[PDB]
RNA sequence: ACGGAAACUUUCGUAACUGUUUAAUUCUGUUCACUUAUUC
């Protein structure tokens, strides 16, 4: 009836990425775009948004079934995965992503 | 050298007792700080 399905994994980077994040200041040696950290500590971490962004777009390029133009009105077989805020049958999405924080300062040091 | 002369409709007493503009309601549904790039 109502059941909550939690996708527990550690992601592991194998190569340095390069997201930008708010302003240039996360350390005295910048000059372009850092990278987004924590407001309260000083831990690199990488937000949800940026998830959504890309796993949605290299999804529905093979299991869509009309060449799109714009979000949220393309391949309605995984439109209520995501959301879509122009059909009347469903708005709310059925799956929620977390911030990802680093957890690996426990042994990094 | 008047059917006149003498004389408070006056004294007393809250329009009063009682009583939620109340019950119900996410300012949210879609959104990579991105695209091209030999520290040689």
């Amino acid at each position: 009836t109502f059941a909550k399905i939690k996708f527990s994994a550690q992601i592991r980077l194998e190569t340095g990425l390069h997201i930008g994040g708010s302003d240039a200041f996360a350390a005295i040696g910048a000059i372009d775009s850092p990278v987004i950290k924590d407001p309260i500590t000083n831990i690199p971490i990488i937000p949800g948004s940026s998830l959504k962004g890309k796993m949605r777009t290299l999804l529905a390029k093979v299991y869509n079934e009309k060449v799109a133009e714009k979000p949220s009105d393309d391949s309605d077989i995984l439109s209520r995965l995501f959301g879509n805020s122009k059909d009347k049958r469903f708005k709310m999405g059925r799956l929620i992503f977390r911030d990802a924080f680093l957890s690996n300062a426990d042994e990094l040091d």
